Order: structure tokens, then C-alpha cells, then sequence
């Protein structure tokens, strides 16, 4: 496959519905060797199974809120892999209040700090911590959402962080690209995943896009996973600092009229 | 003038070179009644003079890092003004390292947190704290920079925060617009101000834009001030959620070739 | 007012509902001296009345499809005015089929050619033809629509031309800006005007934006007019190559969900 | 490969340096069956050789300026292929004057009409003409340039048409997407090809981007070709209405400072 010999660290694989699960299947399929992270001791067993399913014995803890774990993630990885060709950042969080109802109502300095810390800062933080071992055709990929570009009901504080995240893709690409390292994002259309629970009326968004996207259908983690593999691969070697919509075209229309 | 009877609170007036100084002159000129904030007891005397020059006796402390001061700002303002028609947010900060040299080199969780806290979170925080007294044609305005849209040397962490800030304009506009309140940003071209010191090779940017902008000239705080007054006024009553470039057109070209 | 002594040529004033009618009122109000164009001998009497109402005796024919009339417009104008400080381009046309139903169905090379000829090419054509008499702080303004940015039902071929139109603003701004001439566009929200008749289900769009814009209300020609005056004035002297949304913020949201 | 069994019509293969040559190599490599077009009888022999090299005996004339040839292209294609899974539109033209020096200087109604006719209208024209035989996972791809987004020296009139072209991708995607057909564009960075001759100081652009792109290097037709294959393939099944930058990240930065 077009990822033969590529060694790719994936984060955010929490369930088989996860976007990262999709990216993993697509990568493994194309010849990639994978490793995975998890948050807390209580998820260690699940990700070990997941990693086994992709033929991997490489799982490592990493609460991205904690500098020590970030630094130790690559300290550990270093002992198994010589270098890294791919980093998937499929992580986010915002306090429930902050992604529910009115934007101002769920706004506190703490909520803001947390959403940005976890969803935005973590991407270039991992990149910095990975830099020593990154190869010269290495490739970083994060996940964004249209809520960064335009205001979307309930997405609120998360929208702001996603804006910062997408800017981080551009600054990262300039900072790492001299080393041959590419940095990109996929702005995925809505997918029913665990994190999607914290979005009030996700179902409404889901129906709206199935009704209004140009392809008249929602995207699957297989579709996003396929695009991710591409971006992670040398097929996308001319592509960096890009935010790629994989949302059946929804971003490009004014629907509902 | 087209701001007769409008009561406008301005922040970030630090010197006569400040962007907020420009906005104040333009507003006062158009009939507006002004009030101003400052950071710390040691700047109290300077802003009192400044306010005097605009015929105002209304100065209030506000380190936007501190919830208590934010809440007390409008508590104080309430005792003088019944309501507020205009809020200027002309505030930012990033640790010097974080806006110097390579993006990753100046990156720490703390730097990130601070830049975003001060430059991004503060705009909707002030809006939330102002909400009780805001009028029904009230108008909020913040200042952004092109570095939010594309990667610009040295702007680094500040670029990310400005992205979040611009997203905050859009979410703010949806949250406040039912009340008739408009929210906008001006993305100003480079102006030699005090904060511009912390930008390595500001002079290079300044020369580049004077050479490459369509109008072949840099913008002045008078030009930005004039645009701000407009946005703050009922002339811009159909305009909200907008990021307006006032940069002699620089954003719209690919210069240097 | 902030347009004292400015001499501004307006096009596209067809009725009192026209966007150009709004711009004219706002301009005249601010101290501007106006002149107007019309299409065909059979509209000569109506625009002469309109011009009278703005205290002007300056009406000139111009079907922008015809080179001769364009060239003769400024030949005539030259005999009355020494120079021109403002040009309003509030003109568009597309064959009815091309702005109705499915995009491909109403598509013919001729429809395409016509929509682009009239709605796009005419703006820089008039600019070229006006160049000799343009002053050194002169200002050109055209009208666009969100359909240029994203696909909107029925807007079809017109969306493509508007995209070209907005690009023309940018190239115009680089071409004219060394002479100190600014070029901008307003992307107005939907307004019931005569040209809006040719849009199937304009009423649906109108209801949608009143329900979904951040300000929850449609824009008036007074609101657009006010913004146009600003852009035409020296208040906007730092602003060129800009496409300014005056649409109650509609562009910035994903509504309907 | 990931294009096994896909039948793809390519246009614009003029030399081995052509962007379409790159796309063809990548497609053939991935298991695609190809066909090609050419302009005029005097290029028939060259494209027949080219097609041979990709193991194809399918060459067809098509000056996209002519309705008859467009209609006859798919009339002919129908006799060999039952249906079409991929259409590559790698075509453009503008009169030399219109892409040289000052924008206004090279501007005539005719130059405008021609550039738009050939570079913009032809894409949805071919799509309309192909519609009858298009499959249910078919995929259309055109080539754009950054000059559509921002003003670039010398690119002039071509910039306007490219803007219209990119809009066409969006309207096409809504029009064809209910049939399951995806439409996308690649905005490629500068590549020394035959058409690049008509760009004054192409060499200056080329040096600028090699010096200023995040990856510090120019893109090859292999890199664009690889991306095109992806977009044409079912790997990109969740992607439509997208304009994908393959330019080593150049679009995303403000270089030269
Ligand atoms: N679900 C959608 O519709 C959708 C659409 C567009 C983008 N996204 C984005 O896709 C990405 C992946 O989320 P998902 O939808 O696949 O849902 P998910 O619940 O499967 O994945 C979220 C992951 O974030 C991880 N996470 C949260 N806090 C963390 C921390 N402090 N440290 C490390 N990891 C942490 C969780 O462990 C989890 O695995 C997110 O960035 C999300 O914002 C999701
Ligand atoms: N100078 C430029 O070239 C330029 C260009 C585009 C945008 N901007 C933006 O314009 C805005 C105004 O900055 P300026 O250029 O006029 O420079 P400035 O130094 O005059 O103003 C900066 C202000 O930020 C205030 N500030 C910093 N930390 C604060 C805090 N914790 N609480 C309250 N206030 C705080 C300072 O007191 C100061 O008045 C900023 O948001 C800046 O990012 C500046
Ligand atoms: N009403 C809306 O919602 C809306 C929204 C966005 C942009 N616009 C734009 O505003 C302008 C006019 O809109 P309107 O709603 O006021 O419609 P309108 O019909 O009232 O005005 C358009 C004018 O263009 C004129 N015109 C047509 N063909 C011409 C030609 N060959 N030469 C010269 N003039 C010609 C018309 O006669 C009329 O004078 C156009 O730029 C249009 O694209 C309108
Ligand atoms: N080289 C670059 O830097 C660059 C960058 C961005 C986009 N593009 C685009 O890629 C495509 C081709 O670029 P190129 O550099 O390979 O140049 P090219 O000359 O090698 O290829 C262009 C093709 O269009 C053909 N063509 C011209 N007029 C035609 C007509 N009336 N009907 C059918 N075909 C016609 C040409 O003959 C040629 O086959 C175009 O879409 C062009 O706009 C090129
Ligand atoms: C509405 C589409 C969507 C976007 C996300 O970024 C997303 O991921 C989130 C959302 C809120 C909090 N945390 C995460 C990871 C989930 C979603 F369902
Ligand atoms: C380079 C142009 C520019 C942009 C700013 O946001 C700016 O304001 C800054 C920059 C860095 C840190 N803090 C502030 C307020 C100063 C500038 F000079
Ligand atoms: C749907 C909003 C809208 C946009 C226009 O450009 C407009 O002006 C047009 C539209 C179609 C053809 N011609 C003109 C002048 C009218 C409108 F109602
Ligand atoms: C400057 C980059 C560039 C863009 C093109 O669309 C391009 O293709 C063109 C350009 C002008 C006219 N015709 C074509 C096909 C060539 C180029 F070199």
C-alpha cells in the first residue's frame, strides 16, 4: 500500500466509532506500522486490545494536559521506534457547559482555558515533543471542524479553539517544513462518535447536512480515514498547511433555503 | 457627527501612538462621549490626562487577566453611565519569547495560555460583563491582524490567539445580535506602536507592506480610527460578525515577486 | 457631511428600491455631488427625475454591453466634471434561465458569456474608461453577493460572475492603488429589488436570513447605502481590495440547524 | 492500485511537462484506464503517442471553444466506453497581453471573454456534456491557481477566470452530487510548463516560492498528479466542492519579510 514502511503514532482512539479508529484502519490497510496513546490507567486495557487488532503492541499513556506525560510519550516511543513518520492528533475536549446552549452562558475563563489547552495547544505541543525523532518526510495531521470557520449552534467555545488549531497548522508548517515535515488538518463533517454526545442537538446537525450537503450524505470515519492516510502518505508530499474539508461538501454551500 | 449621543468605553489606550488613541480621536470628533480603562495604579495618572483630552473624567482600572477587575469595571461604569453603546477592545499580550523567532522555540503551555487568555478570551469576557448595561444598538469592536489568516514571521503564538479572537467575533455576534448588538473586528495593517516593539523585525514588515500593499502605503491610527468609528456607529447597523481589513489592501495580494 | 465636495457617478439606479438609490440618498446626505447613468432612451425620463431629487442635472446613457457608450459616458461626464471622486457600480444581469432551477440546466455558453460580460467585466471596464479623469483619492465600489463565496440555490451562473467580480476588485486595487485610488465591494444581504424578481424563491432566502442572521433581521438599502458612503469617503482611506459584508452577519453563520 | 477499474478522460496533455501528464502517470500507475483529448489536427499524432505510452488508443479532438467538438467528444467516447468515472480538466488560455504587465492595460472585452470562455466556462460545459454517461461515483477535477484568491503580478485577467472556475466547482458539486458525482479542484503551485511561458517573470515567482513556501521547495507534476489521483479515486469519496492547495503550503504564508 501507499504507506508501506511508514511508522505512525495515533492519538484519540477511544472506541470503534472514533475518527482515529477510521484513520488507523485505513493506515494499517496501506502498509503502515502503528502505535497508539490513551488517557489514564483505566483505558489501558481497551487500547491494548485495539492496538492488537492493528497488529501493534505499542500503547502509551498521554493526558495532553500534562507536560510530563507528553515528554515521556516520546521518551517511551524512542525505545521502540528509531523515528516517526506520522502523527495523528485526534484529540479535543471542552467542558459540557461551554459547548451547550448560548456561547456567553457557558463562557468562563476556566472553560476557555481548558478547551484551548486540550484542543488547540496540544497539537503543536506534541509536535515540539516529537521533533527530535521526526523523519524528513514525516507528516502531522489534526482534525478540525467547520465551526472554526463560521458560527455553529452549540459549538461555541470549541469553535474558537478550532480556529486556533487551524492557525497552528499554518505556523507549524512553516516551523517544521524546512525539515521536510508536512502539517495538515482535516475538517470533518459531523460523525456520531463519543465526543459528539456533548453536542446538544447533534442529531439536528446530522440531519441537516444529510439533507443539505452536495452529496446529500454524511461522511463516515472510513471516508475521513482514507483522506487522512493520503495526507500522511508521500502522495501528499506537495501538501502542507492545508485544512482539507471531508464533509460531503457541506462547507461550500448555504443550505436550508 | 455620526456618533452624537453614543457612549463608548475604550480599552488599550496606552500612548498617543496606540490604535485606541486613533479610535478615540475619531469617536470624540463624531460626537461620542468616552470612557477609558488602564492597567495598574501606575498608569492611572496618564490615562486620566488622556481622558481629559477627550473631555472625559471616566477612567477605570482593568487587568483583563483578573475576573474581579472585569466585573468591577462595569460595576463602576454603571454608577456613571446608565448604558453603553460602544465597547472598544484594543488589547493584547504575548510573552516576548512567544512572538520572537521560531514558533516552536517560543512555545510553552504557559505562553500559549497567557497569549490566548489576554488577547482572545478577554473580548467575549468583557462582552459578557457588559451585557447587563448594553443598549439595543450597541456595538463591540476588537482589533485583529493578518497573522490570524496566514503565517507571518515572528507573529507565532499571537497568530493563533488572533484566529480564536476572530472566531469569537462570530460567536459573539450570534449570541448578542438578537439583542440588536453588533460585533466586529478590524484587521489593521502594521502600525508602529508600543506593542509593536515585541515583534522582531517589525521594521521589515513595515517596509514590505509600504512596498507591496496596493495603495503602496502604511495605514495610520487615524485611518483605523475612522473605520472603527464607522463600525461603532449606526451607519454600520447592517454589519456584524465582520472582520474588516484596514491595511491598505495588503491582505489581498501576494507581494514580493 | 463626510463626503463634502466629493463628485460621485452612480449606476444602476432603476427604482426607489434599488441598492443604488440607497447609496445615493446616503451620499447626497453627506455632502456629495452626484451624477447618474441609465440604460436606453426609454428610461431617460425616470432617471432625470431621480437625479433631480438628488439635486442633479447629470444623467448619461450607458448600456455597459456596448464599448461606445462606456467610452462616451466619460466623454460626456468630462464636459461637466473636471474629475471623479467616486464610482458606484450597482449593475448586474443574467438570463432568467441561468438564475433559475438547476445550475447545469440553465447553462449555455451564451448565458455564461452574458452574465459575466454584464455583471463582472463591466466593473473594471468602467474603471479603465474612468481612469483619465479619476482623482488621487478617488474610490470605486461594486456590489456582490454571498453566492460568490458559497453555492446558493438558484443563484447559479450569477454566483460565478460575482466570484470573478470580487477578484476584479483585488486586481483593480493593485492596478489603481499606486494612483491613490481605492477599490472595494459590498456583499449585501438579500433585498427585495427589481432584479430580485428573477431569483426563484427569493422570498424563501429572505425569510431564512431574517430567521438565521445573527441580528435576526434583513438589511435595508439604507444600511447598505450608509456603508457605501463610508467606503466612498476618506474615512475609508486605509481600505481597498475589500469585500465588505453588509448582511446582518448572515455569511458568518451556519443557519437552519 | 486505488484506481483499479476506473475509466478516466484527461484533457490538457500537451507535453511531458504538462500537469495533465503528471496526473496521467499517477492514474495509470494506480490501475486506471485512460483516454485523452487534443486541440486541432496538427497535435493528433503527438497525443496518440502519449496515449500509447499510457496503454491507450483513445484520443479525441476538442477545442472547448466549440460546442460541436465538446458534444462530439462524448458522442465518440460513448462508442468505446459505456460510462466515465473521471474527468480531468487541465485547460486554460488567456491572450498574452491579458496576462502580461498591468491588469488594466491588457484588458479588453474580448480578452476577458476569451480567458473566461476557455479557462472557466469549459469545465462545467464538459461536465454537462459528460453527464449522460457519468457513473454514480464519478469524479471531476480541474486545476486552479492562487491568483484566484489574491492578486498576483501578471496573472491579471487569468485570476478572474480562475475565481469563476473555483465557484463553478461549488455550483457543479451541488448540481451533480445528488447523482453521487464529486467535483473538486487542485490549486497548484507554479510549475514550469508550456503555458507558464506566457507569464512574465514566472521565474521570479518560482524562486520566490522555493524561498518562501513552508517546505521551501517547488511542487512537481508528480506531486500534483498524486493528489489528483486521490481526488479522482474512491479514497476521496467524502470530498467534493473542495479546492485543494498543492503548493508546498505557499498560499498559507506571508512570505518575503
Ligand atoms: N465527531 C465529529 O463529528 C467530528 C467532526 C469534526 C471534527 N471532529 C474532531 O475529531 C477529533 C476526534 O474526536 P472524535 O469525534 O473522533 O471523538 P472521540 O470521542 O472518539 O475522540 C476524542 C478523543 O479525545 C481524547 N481526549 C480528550 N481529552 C484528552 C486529553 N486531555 N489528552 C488526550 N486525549 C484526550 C479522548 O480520549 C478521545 O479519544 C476531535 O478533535 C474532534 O474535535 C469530530
Ligand atoms: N500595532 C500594530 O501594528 C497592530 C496591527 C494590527 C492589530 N494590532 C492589535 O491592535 C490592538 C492594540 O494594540 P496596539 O498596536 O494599539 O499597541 P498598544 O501597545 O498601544 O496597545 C496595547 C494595549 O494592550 C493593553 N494590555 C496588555 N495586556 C493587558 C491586560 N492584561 N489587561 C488590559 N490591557 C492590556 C496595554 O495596556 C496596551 O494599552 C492589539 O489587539 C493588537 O494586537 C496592532
Ligand atoms: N438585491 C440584492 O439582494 C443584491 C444582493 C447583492 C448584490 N446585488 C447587486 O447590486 C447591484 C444591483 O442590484 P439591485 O437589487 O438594486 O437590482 P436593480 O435592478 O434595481 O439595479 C441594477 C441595475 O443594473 C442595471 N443594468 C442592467 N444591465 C445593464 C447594462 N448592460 N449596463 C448598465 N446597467 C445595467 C439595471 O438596469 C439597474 O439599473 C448589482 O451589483 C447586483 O449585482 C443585489
Ligand atoms: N503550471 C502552473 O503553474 C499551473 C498552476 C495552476 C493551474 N494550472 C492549470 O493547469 C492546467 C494546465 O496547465 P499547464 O501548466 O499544464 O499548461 P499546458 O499548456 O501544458 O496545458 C494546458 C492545456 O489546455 C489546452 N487547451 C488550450 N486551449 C484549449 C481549448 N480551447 N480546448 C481544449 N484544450 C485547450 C492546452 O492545449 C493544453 O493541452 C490549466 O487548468 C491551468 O489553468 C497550471
Ligand atoms: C458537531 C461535530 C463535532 C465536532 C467536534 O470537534 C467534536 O469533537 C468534540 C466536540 C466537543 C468536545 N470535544 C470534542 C472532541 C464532536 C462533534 F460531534
Ligand atoms: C506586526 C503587527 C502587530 C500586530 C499586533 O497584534 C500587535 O499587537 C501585539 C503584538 C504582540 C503582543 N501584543 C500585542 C498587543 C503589534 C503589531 F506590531
Ligand atoms: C439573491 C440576492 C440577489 C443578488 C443579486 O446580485 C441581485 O442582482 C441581480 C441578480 C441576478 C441578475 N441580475 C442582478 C442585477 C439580486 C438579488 F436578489
Ligand atoms: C503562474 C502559474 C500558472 C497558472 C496557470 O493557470 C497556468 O496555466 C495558464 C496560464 C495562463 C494562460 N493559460 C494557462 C493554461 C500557467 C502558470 F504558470
Amino acid at each position: 500500500g501507499f504507506l508501506d514502511g511508514k511508522r505512525i503514532l495515533l492519538t484519540g482512539l477511544l472506541s470503534n466509532r472514533s475518527i482515529a479508529y477510521g484513520i488507523a484502519k485505513a493506515c494499517k490497510r496501506e502498509g503502515a506500522e502503528l502505535a497508539f496513546t490513551y488517557v489514564g490507567d483505566r483505558f489501558k486495557d481497551r487500547i491494548t486490545e485495539f492496538a492488537a487488532e492493528f497488529g501493534s503492541e505499542l500503547v502509551f499513556p498521554c493526558d495532553v494536559a500534562d507536560d510530563a506525560q507528553i515528554d515521556a510519550l516520546f521518551a517511551s516511543l524512542k525505545t521502540h521506534w528509531d523515528s516517526l513518520d506520522g502523527l495523528v492528533h485526534s484529540i479535543g475536549f471542552a467542558p459540557r457547559e461551554a459547548i451547550a446552549g448560548d456561547f456567553l452562558d457557558g463562557l468562563t475563563r476556566e472553560n476557555f482555558r481548558i478547551a484551548h489547552d486540550i484542543s488547540a495547544y496540544s497539537f503543536p505541543a506534541l509536535a515540539k515533543a516529537a521533533l527530535p525523532m521526526l523523519s524528513d518526510d514525516a507528516s502531522l495531521l489534526t482534525l478540525s471542524y467547520l465551526g472554526a470557520e463560521r458560527a455553529i449552534p452549540n459549538y461555541n467555545t470549541m469553535g474558537l479553539a478550532k480556529a486556533a488549531l487551524e492557525a497552528s497548522v499554518r505556523y507549524l508548517a512553516v516551523s517544521l517544513g524546512a525539515k521536510g515535515v508536512r502539517v495538515n488538518a482535516i475538517s470533518a463533517g459531523p460523525i456520531k462518535t463519543l465526543a459528539a454526545s456533548g453536542i446538544k442537538s447533534f442529531g439536528k446537525i446530522l440531519d441537516f447536512v444529510e439533507s443539505n450537503s452536495p452529496l446529500k450524505r454524511n461522511v463516515t470515519i472510513e471516508q475521513v480515514g482514507n483522506a487522512g492516510a493520503f495526507l500522511l502518505s508521500d502522495l501528499a508530499s506537495g501538501v502542507t498547511a492545508e485544512v482539507m474539508h471531508v464533509d460531503s461538501g457541506f462547507n461550500a454551500v448555504v443550505g436550508g433555503m
